[PDB]
């Protein structure tokens, strides 16, 4: 199995050929646990930067056959340079393990935000959604779209701002294939999941969920809830307020062309009105 | 970019470790001119083995970001092995090239034949679904999708056998991405692109054109094509019989999942009443 992915290798010196090693890096404690291995603080040795270093065993992902879903993670995540997206500043491989060189972010996941405060109000709400956006945005300037967004992927940086995390089922969506659509079946003219939309509904179930603290779709059964996903069936409590509702409404249509363009979330008179970015 | 793919690289002894070279191979006459490159017909010298030798220039995939498509497409096609799939036996590059060592197919394309014959009786259009299913078949049982059936990607062995080719757009498909439903859209949940059933529709249009001569949804603009596919609305000609027009309509369904198994179409009595397999 190769480990030679269109990714950078290169020691970086982040204090601002050789290639990574991992005597560069001091370990601390572990910050959690995957199916596949761990993720530690660290730190580089010559800078004393502080970063996350990802370990996974390649027995465990050859096994799983998912080592091609990680070369693909590496090489869309290493070439994204944006504030609101988790830094992939490069990665190494020993005979053993796959090791992911990441940005640290301090402040932990949404999801454990929101497990603490139960939901957020307008401001904070609108905010994250800006910065998703924004961040969204980008990703579709380089052709990227994410497919994965829920508050477990959304860490928090030193000023409590989004860093959009796990790129393991991204795409880079960018022809003889086309040329005839005699022989295609509807659904690969119309290729949804590879759509930029894709991304669209899931920052409405986010907003949904950070003003009311449950998910709209909630459901006790997994097939229960895909009813509802598929039927669009989710309704409000009293508190949430008509801009939010407009916003959301938007947000959730079953057709992906019929969600709104990225631009107008941004410029959403909700949005805003309580965003203080 | 790095042309390290998972795909084999080591010399074969075909009248029966060392890598690829290109001074492995004698050069001979143009088969066909691509897009990044030409294929040849080819002998390996050792052996005089017949083979077709495809040329591509790596500055010309990486200028047109294809590069990724093609791994794809080396490390899907290099692993299958049947006698109605074009065997893909191995891939070498040098500091300009990658090279692609393929099987032979010495009778053109199915396109070919049916520009020369205008259209096929039922024996040959049993017989040639009866050599798709089975390599369908087989591509699903290891879980790869091809996704671009149609006849110009339908080579034609020295005995009339076809070859599918152009794996160029197939996925491997066989998680926490589904573990929460919650945000995730419907097509995410559904994931029609990489469903198995994307190429038994395929196959349904292969019939209907083998019999007819052009496919069901032709029309003279793409948007009344999409529209006639999306509608699924097709007539048959008077001279098709009862007993295709069943296998064809069963075929060529919208929802996926109503779309039969290929155990199906390979015992459909109007299969079995012509194939010569
Ligand atoms: N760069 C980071 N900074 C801070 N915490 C992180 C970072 N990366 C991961 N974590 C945390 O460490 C835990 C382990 O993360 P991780 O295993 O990457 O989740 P994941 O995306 O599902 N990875 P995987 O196991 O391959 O599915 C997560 O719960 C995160 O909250
Ligand atoms: N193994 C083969 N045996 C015989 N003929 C072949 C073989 N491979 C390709 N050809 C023919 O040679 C022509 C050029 O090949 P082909 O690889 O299909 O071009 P292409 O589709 O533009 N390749 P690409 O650059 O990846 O888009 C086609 O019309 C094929 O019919
Ligand atoms: S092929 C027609 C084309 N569709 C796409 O490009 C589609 O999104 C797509 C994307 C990727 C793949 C791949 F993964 F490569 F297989 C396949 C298909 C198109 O014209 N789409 C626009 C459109 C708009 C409205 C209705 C239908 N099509
Ligand atoms: S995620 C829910 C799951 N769906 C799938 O597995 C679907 O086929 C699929 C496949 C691949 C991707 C990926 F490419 F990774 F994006 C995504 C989705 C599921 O629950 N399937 C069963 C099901 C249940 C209800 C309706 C339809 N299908
Ligand atoms: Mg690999
Ligand atoms: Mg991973
Ligand atoms: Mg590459
Ligand atoms: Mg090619």
């Amino acid at each position: 199995m190769s480990y030679s992915y269109d990714a950078p290798s290169d020691f970086i010196n982040f204090s601002s050929k050789r290639q990574w090693a991992l005597e560069d890096f001091e370990i601390g404690r572990p910050l959690g646990k995957g199916k596949f291995g761990n993720v530690y603080l660290a730190r580089e040795k010559q800078s004393k930067f502080i970063l996350a270093l990802k370990v996974l065993f390649k027995a465990q992902l050859e096994k799983a056959g998912v080592e091609h879903q990680l070369r693909r993670e590496v090489e869309i995540q290493s070439h994204l340079r944006h504030p609101n997206i988790l830094r992939l500043y490069g990665y190494f491989h020993d005979a053993t393990r796959v090791y992911l060189i990441l940005e640290y972010a301090p402040l932990g996941t949404v999801y454990r935000e929101l497990q603490k405060l139960s939901k957020f109000d307008e401001q904070r709400t609108a905010t994250y959604i800006t910065e998703l956006a924004n961040a969204l945005s980008y990703c579709h300037s380089k052709r990227v779209i994410h497919r994965d967004i829920k508050p477990e992927n959304l860490l928090l940086g030193s000023a409590g701002e989004l860093k959009i995390a796990d790129f393991g089922w991204s795409v880079h969506a960018p022809t003889t294939l086309c040329g005839t659509l005699d022989y295609l079946p509807p659904e690969m003219i119309e290729g949804r999941m590879h759509d930029e939309k894709v991304d669209l509904w899931s920052l409405g179930v986010l907003c949904y969920e950070f003003l009311v603290g449950k998910p709209p779709f909630e459901a006790n059964t997994y097939q229960e809830t895909y009813k509802r996903i598929s039927r669009v069936e989710f309704t409000f409590p009293d508190f949430v307020t008509e801009g939010a509702r407009d916003l959301i409404s938007r947000l959730l249509k079953h057709n992906p062309s019929q969600r709104p363009m990225l631009r107008e979330v941004l410029e959403h008179p909700w949005i805003t009105a309580n965003s203080s970015k």
